[PDB]
C-alpha cells in the first residue's frame, strides 16, 4: 500500500496552465483554493489525474488543496487488429487491487512487480462480437513490461474512457463490461483471469 493516498479526479487549468479547477468523482467540481504541487498543464485544459488532495469547508462553501499529482493511463479500447497492437498483442502478468465504473470510465488500481528503465505499456483490446447481440463488450487487458524484472511492488492506475459505447439515437441501451488480465496462479504460471467477466460490469451510458 503507497505512502501517500492518491485518488481518481479530473484537473482543469487556466489561462496560464495552473490547475484551477478539481472533480472529483463522489462529488461536485471544486475551485482550487492552492496547488501546493505547482503543477502546469496546457492552457484551459482537462485531465483525468491521481491526486493527493484535501477539501476545506467554511460551512457554505468549499476549496481544493492540491498536495501531489500525477498521470494515469487513459487507453481507448481498440481491436485487436488496430495498427497499435501490429507488433503483437502483450499481456505481461498485473494483481488488479481495485475495479470499477464510475464518471465514464473503467476505473482499475493494479499491482505490479517492477525494476526500472523500462517503460509499461497498458492498451484494451476490445471485441464487440457480441454487442449487437447483447450489449457485451469484451476487453482484454494488453501489458507490456518491455523486459522490466518483476522486483518491487508498484501500483498502476488506468481509466478506460467509455464514451465511444453511449449511443445518442438509442437511449437506455444497457452495456456489459467484461474485462480480462493474465495474472499468476498459486503455482506462479501466467493465465488469463476471467474473474470480473461474471456477471460484467452493467451500466446504461446516460
Ligand atoms: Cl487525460
Ligand atoms: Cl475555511
Ligand atoms: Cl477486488
Ligand atoms: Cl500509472
Amino acid at each position: 500500500y503507497p505512502s501517500v493516498k492518491l485518488e481518481f479526479v479530473t484537473v482543469k487549468a487556466g489561462t496560464d496552465g495552473s490547475i484551477q479547477t478539481l472533480i472529483p468523482d463522489n462529488g461536485e467540481a471544486l475551485t482550487v483554493s492552492k496547488d501546493r504541487t505547482g503543477s502546469a498543464i496546457s492552457p484551459n485544459t482537462s485531465r483525468r489525474v491521481m491526486s493527493n488532495y484535501e477539501t476545506l469547508s467554511n460551512g457554505h462553501t468549499a476549496t481544493a488543496v492540491i498536495y501531489s499529482l500525477q498521470s494515469l493511463v487513459t487507453p481507448t479500447p481498440k481491436p485487436a487488429d488496430d495498427p497499435t497492437y501490429r507488433d503483437g498483442l502483450k499481456h505481461d502478468p498485473v494483481d488488479v487491487v481495485s475495479i470499477w465504473l464510475g464518471r465514464g470510465y473503467l476505473n482499475m488500481i493494479l499491482n505490479l512487480k517492477v525494476n526500472g528503465g523500462k517503460q509499461h505499456v497498458f492498451g484494451i483490446v476490445e471485441d464487440l462480437s457480441e454487442f449487437e447481440t447483447n450489449g457485451t463488450v469484451n476487453m482484454l487487458l494488453y501489458h507490456d513490461a518491455n523486459g522490466d524484472e518483476e522486483y518491487y511492488n508498484r501500483r498502476a492506475y488506468l481509466s478506460v474512457p467509455l464514451d465511444k459505447y453511449a449511443d445518442a439515437e438509442n437511449p437506455g441501451q444497457k452495456i456489459t463490461i467484461k474485462f480480462k488480465y493474465y495474472t499468476y496462479d498459486k503455482d506462479g504460471t501466467a493465465i488469463e483471469s476471467g474473474k470480473y467477466c461474471n456477471p460484467g460490469f452493467e451500466y446504461v451510458p446516460d
